[PDB]
């Protein structure tokens, strides 16, 4: 039972503080709501920017669709997987229950990284490189990225060298796509005006940043070793904590600064 995930895990063994159980409850909760909001927000600004650019808005709200619904039933799978025991005075797994899992946020990603990728290509121009590849590079890359970290999610418990190993080749696929990346951001600066050439400099630093803490919650238990602190709840409260910063930041802020890019492109802001 405590088998499938560090979740399960702690919930099987020592079980969830009072605190623990319902931080992540709430921090889950907040991180469905801004999505919703998101949506709403994406599906409102539509018309603010010319149409050649409008795909942007488009992908940005099937994301916000995307994380909302996979984020809620995430959510409910939380609050309904661990059940309060009286005498200990702390939450446990529950065998009536789903169990905790993972598969609605390695969904989210799978859906929603190639989107991401791919909204940016309609904002901003390559000059030396060609659409169509650096599309097929992002998606093969981003698909790879989340596949063989599903695989590496399976041994977490039962395996935790396997964990890291497919953690590492996952991250090799990353270590690619932040190239490509890296690349699609400085083409598009040239041509722009300097206060475009700005934003994107900021939607670099905020993709490096965000996609980069998805990792950082991956690994979160084991940062202190065998049995350091982050071997407990408080790992767990932590990686859900960074996992909903990074979805905030990769899907929401993202989209935000990619629409204000696009207002600064109008036709009218030209001479």
């Amino acid at each position: 039972l405590g088998n499938a995930n560090f979740e399960n895990f702690i919930g099987a063994t020592e079980g969830f503080s009072e605190i623990a159980y319902q931080f992540t409850s709430h921090i889950l909760t907040l991180g469905y709501a801004v999505m919703l909001a998101g949506l709403l927000y994406f599906i409102l600004t539509i018309k603010n920017v010319d149409k050649k650019f409008q795909m942007s808005n488009i992908l940005s709200a099937v994301v916000m669709v995307s994380a909302f619904l996979l984020l809620y039933a995430q959510a409910q799978n939380w609050t309904s997987s661990f059940t309060f025991n009286e005498e200990v005075g702390r939450y446990f797994l529950d065998p009536s229950g789903d169990l905790f899992n993972n598969g609605y946020r390695y969904l989210n990603w799978l859906i929603d990284v190639p989107m991401l990728l791919f909204q940016i290509l309609f904002v901003v121009s390559l000059t030396t490189s060609k659409f169509s590849s650096v599309r097929n590079q992002f998606w093969f890359s981003g698909a790879m990225m989340i596949i063989t970290g599903y695989i590496g999610q399976f041994y977490e418990v039962s395996n935790l060298t396997a964990f890291l190993v497919w953690g590492a080749i996952s991250s090799a696929f990353f270590f690619h796509i932040l190239w490509v990346m890296k690349k699609v951001i400085n083409e598009g600066k040239e041509g722009i005006s300097p206060a475009g050439q700005k934003i994107l400099s900021n939607i670099w630093i905020l993709f490096l940043i965000s996609w980069t803490l998805y990792p950082g919650a991956y690994l979160m238990p084991y940062l202190t070793g065998v049995d350091g602190f982050l071997y407990s709840e408080d790992g767990v409260m932590a990686r859900q904590l960074v996992y909903t910063i990074a979805d905030v930041s990769s899907k929401v802020i993202y989209g935000v600064l990619l629409g204000n890019l696009a207002i600064t492109l109008s036709k009218n802001k030209e001479l």
